[PDB]
């Protein structure tokens, strides 16, 4: 079915999405300039045709540089590459949506993005700080209006600036808000959420499948485990006994097992690596398949514990993780 050369899966709007992509978030202060560009180039050389980025990752210009270089040399055409960008919390006022997308297009120096998603359902105070905090370290929120923000997203697709629209970190209630919107023109085609064997998203996945929404698994390898924002209560995913045991069977790493697990169930995976060897490693997931019993045993590792909890924002009205799913 899925192969290195052909692994795009249908989106509900008639477009398609490569089932593996390269994630591109990297801690700004601890990442060498140019590392993102180099990695995107290597990924495309390797066979990746999907890149996940965001303006607030501070390296979207590197992503564009790499994609454009690969198009220029004839490695790919624009239509062969799938780029996903994201609308951050401080940019949710409807009037800001299109100008925010336009900034990202200018930064990439591209005519359109393949997928543009609401990055979190929470709105923060508009301004120059992506993380609005006052003197008392307090977070400066803003009142969310998801349906209104969505209408502004819809207009962006109408203008030809983006092929597909989606969301990220949305729970069932927030999804329904958009799906049940009076006059809905473009339904969300994708919800990007934390997903891996320690947090398998059983209910949210079923709900999304009901509405023909594809799940994209962010932190599909269990995160970089940066204590600053990652919940390190759970042991390292890639050190899991079962995942490693199954790895021996296929002569694959635990990483390869966990990526195969999600793509085999129709979940898009966007592992980040800026390492030459690991970029290649993560892509070698089309030359084996897991048995049904193996799939069952992997799913059974589910802990219902998130590596990405975002506790700082539990008090925002649109915090997505209070609900069961
Ligand atoms: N929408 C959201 O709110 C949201 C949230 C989190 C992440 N994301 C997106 O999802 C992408 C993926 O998630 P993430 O970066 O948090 O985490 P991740 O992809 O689960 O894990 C990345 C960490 O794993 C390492 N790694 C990669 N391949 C490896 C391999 N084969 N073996 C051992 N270690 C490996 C990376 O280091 P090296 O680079 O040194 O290989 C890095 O430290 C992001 O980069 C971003 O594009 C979106």
């Amino acid at each position: 079915d899925l192969s290195a050369a052909s692994h795009r899966i249908p989106l509900s709007d008639g477009n398609s999405i490569p089932i593996i992509g390269l994630g591109t978030y990297s801690e700004p202060k601890s990442t060498p300039k140019g590392a993102c560009a180099t990695s995107v180039k290597v990924a495309i050389d390797t066979g990746y045709r999907h890149i996940d980025g965001a303006y607030i990752y501070q390296n979207e210009h590197e992503v564009g540089e790499a994609i454009r270089e690969k198009i220029a040399e004839g490695k790919v055409r624009r239509e062969d590459i799938f780029y996903c960008g994201k609308l951050w919390a401080t940019n949710h006022v409807p009037e800001m949506v299109r100008p925010t997308l336009e900034r990202t297009l200018r930064v990439l120096q591209l005519d359109y993005v393949d997928l543009y998603i609401i990055e979190v359902p929470m709105a923060f105070k508009p301004g120059d700080e992506i993380y609005p905090r006052d003197e008392n370290g307090k977070w400066l929120y803003h009142k969310s209006n998801l349906c209104a923000t969505w209408e502004a997203m819809e207009a962006c697709k109408d203008a030809g600036l983006v092929k597909s629209l989606g969301v990220s970190n949305f729970n069932r209630r927030q999804l329904e808000l958009i799906l049940n919107k009076p006059g809905l023109k473009h339904k969300p085609v994708s919800n990007q959420v934390e997903c891996h064997p320690y947090f398998t998203q059983p209910k949210l996945l079923k709900f999304c499948q009901q509405h023909d929404i594809v799940i994209t698994a962010y932190s599909p390898l269990g995160t970089s485990r940066n204590p600053i924002w990652v919940n390190v209560s759970s042991p390292p995913l890639l050190k899991d006994a079962l995942l490693n045991s199954l790895g021996k069977r296929y002569n694959k790493t635990a990483a390869q097992i966990v990526l195969r697990f999600n793509i085999q169930r129709g979940v898009v995976v966007i592992p980040k690596s800026f390492n030459l060897e690991r970029i290649k490693e993560n892509f070698q997931i089309f030359d084996f398949s897991l048995t049904e019993e193996e799939m069952k045993d992997i799913e059974a590792l589910n802990k219902n514990v998130r590596f990405v909890e975002l506790l700082m924002w539990r008090d925002h009205p649109e915090y997505p993780f209070h609900d069961e799913y």
